């Protein structure tokens, strides 16, 4: 589950989201990174709206649709600071919150990003109650893009425990200034795939810097990011993403403008290369919509519609195929074997279960 | 959109929430009542949370999406009080906020109810920005069902204004309690089927409160009442829903539990006779998946394989036509010819701002 | 127990209210209506006053002495919206407040009016637990008036459950802008004196309005209105008045303009035709009296007092007699008799209870 | 004015005040101590009322009904603390506040006092503006009185500077329990008559204990109190009251019961030796009259009719002459005079401004 | 600077912190680490207390002093989370806030622990804006001990970014039950020691362990982590210290106790082998103290005559020379010549602004 944040040099903040959701998930389903509050967000500065603030999330699909997490972290930093607003949503509205009340655990991550006026001051951090991390950050004036991993202290028992790192930065507002914070979602304790990541953040922060450097909206800037991610073959969204039931392939991804609060997302879209461009198109589409272009217009497109509309404006298809890679396929056959060794097993039950009232009911 | 709330003799509520989509919506279009907060809510009493609420919306059409009026709701009635907790929740917070600031107008409707013990007090209001709104409630002792509609006052220019009422009773706290409360939607002022509307309210909360009287869970109980609801051919919701630019039928159904906090919801469902049955059964599943049963299951299914899911465990389903009726396909033709008289208007201005280039810079 | 209030062009509220008290009162008894916080009350925009607000009571005199619903009210509309800051004082402050916890019901109606600038907002909102409660509405540029009544809906019980409506409108705020609100009181379900509250409110409303058009003040500009109320003999406030202990009629009513937050009140006044021309005169007199001219004013005068000083600077006085009326009169003799099969059986409980004293302690 | 506070062996609240008015008062004219929320409050301990308080008031004549300094108190008192819950409520909300902005000073005066259990803590202050106010206290265990004077420290300008004092006690939770705080009202610097004050305060206090250490409601406790005070001829209040226009004598007075929350207060009541009695009177009938005896009965009285309820159920009744005193008399021959020496010259500049408009408008 | 928080089987908690003060600091300098509430703290549960909390800071010098980081923490951890009341302490109320405007960045850092019942939860967290800090934590049923280091994110400007981090456990409810959280203090990029401090917090954990495992008292835990964190010679507190402008040493250390909230500190401490020893005997001859032992006992002691009573009970003293080692001596002469080839320099200014002077004003 891959995403990111960014602002532009007026203090205009943006989110966007992207993933393949559950392993052997059935036929169209959507989790998070889709839905409104659970996926991105993303506010300007306003009235009772102090700071203009942009979030995005990861992990589990299903913990995130219980708290509409990027809500209330969005809600919860008009507190007056930054890392101390983010887990009264992890702890007091997660790991302790009744939200996540029958589960083994609380497995998940988050980024966010602050900012306001007197010359802007930015605020990034990223929390995750999972073994680990990873994310990359860079800025207009700062020249050269920094990487790394958030992992949890030696031992500590993940689910449980949350780890959460952060920073502070000053970029000049005038023209040459912009900030972007991505990150490559958690998971297990493979350390063989480590390298891949750091590189794929490094080269995804560069571009939405070219963007903003470039003077593009932040929509388009987190668009782009979300692009390079995709198109990498080691995230688990776009592009190399997960296999379903029927070994398929079906993509959930979202955007927020915080400026104009302009909202779009699809789900179990199946057969596009980059999903976070068709919801970009439909974040796009809403603002030309309103004035005097037929009717109210559509920001939750799914899986079959998702799939005419967006070539039906232009964007180019692929077939479930280089969508599909070896390691995904390879990943596919493994996961699909736990199944067949476990509904076997849950037929044993039922046969188990029924042969002991076959014998007192039925027989005599 | 109709749907529904209740509460048990034990003060367990739930929430419910059936629609059709707005008129000619493109194909696979999931709007409200199917997200996540922004569709219906549950909330059983806790520390935090001092009264047990229940919520379920309908509007305009993504409006309700805009700032999740039922969870955005759900937090505002953690307020002293049932009725200065809500429009707070919908006028700061829809009418006059950001979320909707560039619209004509803030279309929406809202019923709300809770119950706190010392012997259980329960309290429903319904609130709405629409023309009109109709509503039906009922309780174990009550015995006979009331209904009536709950318009805007005379010459109160309707999206402007908003008309709030409701009531507060006592149940016995024994076996033989439960309170019902439904709505059949917003509207227009067509006055000619207000007698129907009533009607199916009245029988749904009947279905509702038998329910409850033989002793059902407050999530079987709400079913209950949006199947009847959904089986009516005047509800754009289930039965005589709207028609797509395909004329095609597309439902969108969601429902909550209070006590464990569970969800289950459905978006561009074709072929399902009653949608929230498909959301029933997701909730259902997911109370006896936790317990060694394979792995995370799913509660949120799109389109193409809301039908699989449904079918594969046991749903009556149909051709997409016997969920058209004399009415919708009536509707389909005149409204498709609105959009033949527009779209060759619409595509008549592009030749002209065409022509203007092409009298100036293409020419010469 | 009638009222109003309203907003003139430059957003300056005020408020009154008039009655004639409970059926048999004992002589010289003053309810509410005549008390500071308990009758109406008016507010203009300040530093922790975001909103410029005005209410007015009805109903029972006793349940509106013991909360100060009117400043109550008043006070909770710093909340961020209207129609979520009023009953958090008829069920927080009210219906399940300590202060009536000894009574059988919370019988009472209200009225608001909020204003703010960015062209001004202006918010109306009327709630009750009565079986019923009439109102009507008007504006300057708007050219008619409005009326209707709020029942509660079909088999309520009155008193446990509290019925509200509302709506929102916008003036333009050059010169010709003003809106006034107004009310008939609450009661019981004889539905045969319904036309007639109705034809009072729309005369009431036109009157102010024409006072507003006129450029004059909120205060001069709701005695207006209460003039058209009283003079109405259906009314049961000013001419037309409930019949004392001794079949003569005194009157309560009060006024307060929010701007100079100035109060003028009386109470137990007989013989006058409008009580609240004497409560805005004792209000004027307060303006003028404390820039040197004697010593403090006078803002609460009653009964002897109110009769000597309202005829004493120029109030046309009426002799107990037009003040009554066929309706009222015959209404006393009614009345009458309930004390008389009361009072006659109060005496047959204290003959009985010191005869069971007498064949035990004195026989033998 | 002059009034008390106590509470009880089981910690039950209950406040009174008696006034005459201000020196030269229009007939019928009831000020403050006399009004619900303004005069005296008692409330005891339940839900969001962690403390069991209790108030008194005294002033100018109705500055302190301008904000109703004791419930406004009354509201600020469950802040965590006694004597930081006060001064809020008569600084922001008196000295510097909209309530009294265009007077010259803020005079005014106030006694308070707490209960909660764990052994019951009490807390007694007393805060004023005026150049000086006198009070008594006393508990059960204490076993002798206390008075003293609490005047503004030297050369601090009076109506500007305020001076609170205070103390805190524990009483043992058994049957011999209870403590009084009365007040002999403010004054000017005319230290002539500081003795009597005192004298008055001791002998008050005592009686009230007596009540209590005979197991008395906490509402006949202060009831005796307020007897010894009115009982002084020095006390403006009662007996030796001030004298109105027509050298006549009114009093206002006024009681609160905190466990019922029940209220009696009586306005311009001329001929009764102690009013308080009246007002109490009022009170313990309302107790009684909520049992099917009658139907709603009264709590406010005034002049005409407070006589005569008064003597139907039998209050020592006076001509309105034995109520002045050599003092009274002697002060209202020399008030009437400051009047005539000053209507002789309030006319005179109506003559004079009557005639330069008769040497150029009238003339030609 | 050095220091801990540890809490007890029964959830009581305690806080310790030693230092050496920088480097060539003035004689008798008592800097933080010695300072009621900005060294540490400690808090058990209580009323308006939810939680039982400890801290224990570290800062360039006299920063943490400037807004008590250590109680203005405490103050905020009554949020309703662990992880989100910490920074608005360090942002708002350190980095970005009036406390510290004019100074070159707000170095400094922290460590924190929580405690609450339902079966104990116990939260642990440590901030810091330096560009490293090292930590070490265990718990009785935890067996092995945990160390490792805490730095700020690759190429993040030390002083303007903060880097937070945590964890969430629960311990048994039983006699078997303690959590240690101890930190070896900030510092600059000189990696060559890291080694050392994380031998010393492995060995300074186990120790604090076995005191809990044995039963003593959270005061005495932490006593003998901070004894083996003062007897290594590369933390600047205890051995090893820090060398002033006369090349003496003279520590700071104290400790705080949450059931009690008794306090013992000490200043300038020369000759004292273990300074946290005498705060430890300083805090526990206080709990003697108060039953009948003379009179108010001390808590803060200094330099001359904190030797005195360390002495007087049995504090094992030394020559003020065993407390320096090859480093702290080797690094004193390098310092001492930092401040030659300085006041060289800062002396020649003031020649030169005496010598324009001597060229224009004092020759003619």
């Amino acid at each position: 589950t891959v995403g990111a944040v960014v602002v532009d040099h007026e203090g205009n903040v943006a989110a966007a989201v992207s993933s393949g959701g559950l392993a052997l998930k059935h036929p169209g389903r959507v989790g998070q990174a889709a839905l409104y509050g659970c996926g991105c967000w993303a506010e300007n500065t306003g009235a009772h709206n102090p700071y203009s603030t942009a979030v995005s999330t990861s992990g589990c699909g299903e913990h995130l649709v219980r708290t509409i997490l990027a809500r209330e972290c969005s809600h919860a930093l008009q507190a007056e600071d930054a890392h101390q607003a983010l887990l009264e949503t992890m702890q007091n509205k997660f790991i302790s919150s009744p939200f996540l009340a029958s589960e083994d655990g609380v497995l998940g991550g988050v980024i966010v990003l602050r900012s306001c006026r007197c010359t802007l001051l930015v605020e990034f951090l990223w929390s995750h109650t999972t073994e680990s991390m990873c994310v990359g950050y860079m800025s207009a004036q700062d020249g050269k893009a920094k990487t790394h991993i958030s992992r949890l202290p030696p031992g500590a028992v993940a689910g449980q425990s949350v780890a959460i790192e952060g920073g502070v930065c000053r970029l000049e507002g005038s023209g040459s200034g912009g900030f972007v914070l991505v990150h490559a979602g958690a998971g297990y304790h493979s350390e063989s795939k480590a390298k891949e990541y750091k590189h794929v953040c490094k080269r995804a922060c560069q571009k939405a810097i070219e963007k903003l450097q470039a003077g593009a909206l932040a929509t388009d800037a987190v668009t782009a990011a979300l692009v390079e991610l995709e198109d990498s073959p080691f995230t688990n969204a776009g592009m190399g993403s997960n296999l379903n039931l029927l070994g398929e392939i079906e993509c959930d991804a979202s955007i927020m403008d915080g400026k104009s609060l302009n909202f779009g997302a699809v789900g179990a879209l199946s057969g596009i290369k980059n999903p976070v461009s068709v919801a970009n198109r439909l974040l796009c589409e809403g603002q030309k919509g309103k004035l005097s272009a037929g009717r109210i217009p559509p920001c939750f497109l799914v899986g079959e519609g998702a799939y005419r509309w967006a070539v039906d404006h232009g964007i180019p298809s692929c077939p479930p195929n280089i969508m599909t890679t070896r390691f995904s396929l390879a990943a596919f056959k493994r996961n699909k074997r736990k199944l067949e060794l476990a509904e076997r097993v849950d037929t044993d039950f039922m046969q188990l279960k029924k042969r002991r009232q076959s014998s007192e009911k039925e027989n005599d």
